[PDB]
């Protein structure tokens, strides 16, 4: 399961990183669906491919290692992870929740992330951006709930409760931003349920999650964002709505991934623009 | 993970006890919610604490180890456990379901079990008691059951069936009990479903739950009661409601009371 | 403890087998409910015990890999299955489906027990599976969970027509000429990790999800079939009758379960012959 998120471990790679850089974060962002652009556009950037940083965790897209980036985005101190740990490649409890437990102690406030989601709703268009209001952690509901095993009592509560774990303030904001810049249209607030993945879900479950009151399905994110809440970072999470969801089995229409990454490269610009500006109105500074 | 829960490591645990007490137990019970008193109660006690027992498995640390207290409750022998382990705490299948079956072996016939659960059915209020009549086992579904592995057949078959798995004379005696004396107005019956946890429910869970036709919510006591079950131990469990659900993202005290109603309950209960 | 099922090590075991027989199967078929004579009907037949396989998974007497001649065609019968209430890993179960790929499978017909949910369902009923609903998948626990391997199929498998719609037309088809349409149904199928049965809460949950059968097998192997290409058609034996009422005496037993696929077996296995028989031959 790699190295435990406990509070040794976590400040000694905290601390590596703090040798390799001056910037002091106030906002993570983790880049999913959309995000490739904003990642490129971070100013004054400084680059920390993950493995040389000894004790994080080691994810590749075909042989590229991932990357921390720091620097500013509209004027404000973040740290981007360019390389997310999905709980389908097989990776541990540990593995995901180090890198969230290591933005707590760089000084991160703020989590801002993106996935790629099946629309379940049936008013949700291809390329629609839904935001996350709440989640359906149906792996954690299971016995596959991050925070299974001890409790790390430095980060957090043995029970953490996740009433406002979708920042009802930052979800304001960012609908205001989108509605101020014109595309308010594609902006919608929703229900997210985690399929642990990595099969597409099948019209049957499509049809049974949306009956639960889903209104997106992906993969990713609630793990990332249990740990986030569990040690008191800030979240906004937004689904890029990269497939619609076919309910029917007696139907041809399939999700087949090369058409869910050409919609998050079609959104891409939108999607940095939008984020770029909520980080400009962003509160605290 | 610790040891195998079959018949061999049970029978040597079982048997360690047996040297440490005369008492034989007719009734084990679990108490996780209104655990003040009960084991406070128990006349003629003898407390036993768990790494004292070679095998059977112990708590992490706390300051407050577990204890397995032995004695007599409204003139019946029985056996309390203080000291859980809960599966989000990483606990193994073998870890949860060896004490089960030890009391299996000691001579337990009924297993009485409180938890500490949020009210998801509309009508409940904080502090209301609901008597488990079904439950749901999300982590059973999902492939995460407590039986999952080699069967033990000594103690049970491979395929058991969970039928009146919450012993329906069992509650209509702990319903009679609680109107007699009266706090009949605090008792429901309902449907239980596990969470796994270690998370508290969001409330579009809670609203997918109670849409499921489930009642309360917790994170506990299933995996027991399917090891009873089993085992052909005879259950009651009741759930003390401990928090209220928010359905939408828009928007101690019991304990004298539980361990009262669990006393004469018991003082009622039909003896061989 | 189990090997990998990686192609280096499902070569190996492919490899083992191609110097035990000449036999080149399409159609791989994994024996359950009503399937247990299966083996009898196979002609010019080979049977090949698990254990004389070095690296494949061990089940129990061996379970066997028969290789032969079924209605013209040639198949391989898998008489022994690896269930995930045993505490099977997904490698285990995932190497053999992976192996009849490299024989040279191209159809796999699967049947199993379930408790049927859908209140029109009578017991001894035939129900097609159309869709599956794999709450462990779901939960984190899909079979595919880990490295994806490459040379068998891509990271996120779609699974819209798993049960391929063609071969499910051809059985209802078999089976209203033959004069038993009426015991066949289609329906979706849940799985229940188990190995305990339904309780009347979770049956009631799970037919208002709109499942008509749940077991507690299938779906893995249908996972990873779909995934390495292999048309999949499977039959649910409705064994039980699910309870739904707390109230209620009735209730599963295995021995009638057993006995209610048993009793079954003569027209399960008179079906899949037909169903293969008509079969387009290229």
């Amino acid at each position: 399961e790699s190295v435990t998120a406990n509070i040794e471990n976590v400040k000694k790679v905290a601390h590596h990183i703090q040798k390799l850089t001056s910037i002091v974060p106030e906002i993570g962002i983790i880049c999913g669906s959309g995000l490739g652009k904003l990642a490129d556009g971070v100013k004054d950037k400084i680059t920390i491919p993950y493995t040389k940083i000894p004790n994080f965790p080691q994810t590749s897209v075909v042989g590229h290692s991932g990357n921390l980036i720091f620097g500013t985005l509209s004027g404000r101190k973040v740290v981007v992870m360019q390389g997310r740990f999905h709980m389908y490649e097989g990776y541990s409890n540990d593995t995901v929740a180090l890198p969230i437990r290591v933005m707590k102690l760089l000084g991160v406030k703020i989590l801002m992330v993106s996935n790629a989601a099946g629309g379940l709703n049936r008013s949700l268009k291809l390329g629609d951006f839904v935001i996350l209001k709440d989640h359906i952690y149906l792996p954690g509901l299971g016995l596959n709930n991050i925070l299974v095993g001890p409790n790390q009592e430095a980060f957090g509560t043995r029970f953490p409760a996740l009433s406002n774990a979708y920042d009802r303030d930052l979800r304001k904001l960012a609908v205001q931003v989108a509605e101020e810049n014109g595309f308010g249209n594609l902006v919608h607030q929703g229900v997210y349920v985690m399929n642990g993945g990595p099969c597409y879900e099948t019209p049957a479950e499509c049809t049974m999650l949306l009956n639960m009151g889903c209104d997106v399905v992906g993969m990713s994110t609630i793990p990332e964002v249990v740990i986030a809440r569990h040690c008191g970072i800030q979240v906004f999470a937004v689904s890029l709505v990269t497939n619609i969801s076919v309910l029917d089995v007696e139907s041809d229409l399939k999700p087949n991934h090369e058409e869910v990454l050409a919609t998050g490269a079609q959104r891409a610009e939108l999607m940095q623009s939008w984020f770029e500006k909520i980080i400009e109105k962003l509160p605290k500074d």
